[PDB]
């Protein structure tokens, strides 16, 4: 049985393209693996965050974990700051990457352009992911299609360790999902959805109520040509519009073209809001029911001791190979 | 009774430079502070150490704090990585200082210039160093002059974590002696001493033996002038070896110019060398009873307990003032 190991930032309420992207598949991937997956408080703070909202954050970001049906008893759920062995196996890896490994990263070029200054945390950001990863022996990672490039990049710490030091790591391999690895923006279509984003109106969050979720359809930015046909180049709002509705209903994207041949862009928008506001209330009710209870904190409890057993076992071992210590 | 703290690197064997600019300065200030003596093994790895090396490199360290006085039971003697909490604060600290402080320090610059690709470790050496010094609310920080940058930049994350957050930390201090904060190297007199210089002539090590230290000695680079006279500007060798001379033998500075009179620089280095050889004299005999004992590790476990037990705590304040974890 192979390993996968996956994290998901409290910086945000998580958005229909968290989802769509990577939860989803969490919650079957968990039957088939031996499976960690992780709230990363650590790298949420990259950036600034509120402590009152990063504190509810993290414990609402639990909750919509095991709503949307991750088991505690088929997969390790626990918050990166309460196992140790992450940072502490991210500093040594902050001494095998280089540093125009990092200033070449997506993420961060597009984080930090415009800014004034940003942190050390947002250009070290990888370190302390490929650590996350690569302390569970990680065969498999799923991730949307933004984070390729950082697996990428802990493939390579991965080798060099191995070959500066002796065999110890695993090499991890992402799984990007063939459809829905990279929902588009609500408000601008040719950037991804982001929770963190400042315009509450570019993404969904799991727990948007129905009259929010139709207000945010409704204002989703498209085209003047008023066909609903997916076309990514020409049409990009309607095409990711398309992927959304097509990937929630199961309905395939030329299904729904078909299906709303001669109708106007309004009724579409109309229905979708009722496809993803219907996808979400089972979720919502399952959320809100381990919101109010201290199980939530006993689940985290029992994932946290787990994993430190894992994870300082290998920091143990990395210490060992670089010689640190005793 | 306020608080020290002050780390070296295990990144070889340590200095007469070391010893006059920091070490010596340990076992007075043990009797008058409460006082943390870290080996910074974390900090070591920021460059290549050879794994073998490093950990006996820890060892040798070890045996020669106590080697040259250090009390156990007056301080607190203990290994950087055997407590996770540096690596916790320190991730937190990178979130808090900006890329362009780290990149204008002058010893990044230094250790990085003409090198193709340098570890992000080299970057992010000072959180790591403001971490240590912070966790224990530290009030002075004993240093030679070369880190009087890295604690004003640490006090400067202290009170931007302060202030963006709510007090937590003590603004530490340093504490730079009048005389020898800056030994400078043998070969090059415009250059510090370094126990990681690529040439073993450039240092004196405190396990020289007589042979090695009058050769390093005789082969220290002066003028033509002839003239043992203290000027920094035009004899800044022989300036530099008054300067060791007149701190190991308690002689000042215009004692040994009166004592040197008519005199070569053969009779003065000659003399030199046997004033270093017998002050390391006690130290290597005690530094061989330490190497060769198991009470060595109960020193070193003993000082990661009562570490561990500042430490940590200081670490869950740090995350609940920034909202991490629960
Ligand atoms: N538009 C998106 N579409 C599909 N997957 C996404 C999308 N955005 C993020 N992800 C995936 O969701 C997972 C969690 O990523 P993350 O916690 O960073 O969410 P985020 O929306 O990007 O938040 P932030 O803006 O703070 O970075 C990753 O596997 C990531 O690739
Ligand atoms: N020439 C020097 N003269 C006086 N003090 C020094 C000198 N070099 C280092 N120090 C002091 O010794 C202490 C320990 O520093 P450190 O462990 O970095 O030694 P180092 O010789 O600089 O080794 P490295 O070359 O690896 O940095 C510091 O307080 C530091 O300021
Ligand atoms: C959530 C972030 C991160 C934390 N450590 C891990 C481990 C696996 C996948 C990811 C992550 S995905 C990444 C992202 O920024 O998307
Ligand atoms: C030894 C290094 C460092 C580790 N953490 C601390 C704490 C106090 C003083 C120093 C240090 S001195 C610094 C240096 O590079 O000189
Ligand atoms: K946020
Ligand atoms: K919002
Ligand atoms: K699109
Ligand atoms: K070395
Ligand atoms: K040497
Ligand atoms: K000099
Ligand atoms: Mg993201
Ligand atoms: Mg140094």
């Amino acid at each position: 049985m192979k390993t996968i190991f996956s994290g998901i930032q409290p910086s945000g309420v998580i958005t229909i393209g968290n989802y769509i992207g990577a939860l989803r598949q969490f919650v079957e991937l968990q039957h088939e693996y031996n499976c960690y997956f992780c709230i990363v408080d650590q790298h949420a703070i990259t950036v600034w965050q509120d402590p009152h909202e990063l504190r509810q954050n993290i414990r609402r970001l639990a909750a919509l974990y095991l709503a949307v049906g991750i088991d505690p008893t088929q997969a390790t759920l626990f918050i990166q700051s309460e196992v140790p062995a992450h940072a502490q196996a991210a500093w040594m890896l902050q001494c095998i990457v280089y540093i125009g490994e990092l200033e070449r990263m997506t993420q961060f070029k597009e984080k930090s352009a415009g800014k004034e200054a940003v942190s050390a945390g947002l250009l070290t950001y990888p370190p302390l992911m490929a650590a996350d990863i690569l302390l569970y022996n990680t065969d498999i990672v799923p991730v949307g299609e933004d984070q390729k490039q950082h697996i990428e990049l802990t493939r390579d710490l991965a080798e060099r360790f191995n070959k500066r030091y002796g065999e110890l790591f695993t090499i991890p391999e992402a799984r990007i999902p063939k459809v829905g690895a990279r929902i588009m923006s609500l408000v601008d279509p040719t950037k991804k959805m982001s929770k963190s984003d400042p315009n509450p109106k570019a993404y969904i969050t799991l727990l948007d109520d129905a009259k929010t979720i139709e207000k945010k359809i409704k204002s989703a930015v498209t085209d003047s040509e008023g066909t609903i046909r997916y076309d990514k180049e020409a049409k990009p709002g309607i095409s990711n519009l398309l992927n959304i509705y097509s990937t929630l209903s199961g309905q395939s994207i030329e299904e729904l073209e078909r299906q709303y041949e001669g109708k106007g862009y309004g009724v579409f928008k109309a229905d979708l809001a009722q496809v993803v506001i219907e996808t979400l209330r089972p979720i919502q009710e399952r959320y809100h029911h381990w919101m109010e209870s201290e199980e939530l904190d006993r689940v985290l409890d029992e994932g946290a001791e787990k994993a430190n057993r894992v994870a300082s076992e290998m920091v143990r071992k990395m210490e060992q190979a670089m010689g640190l210590g005793r």
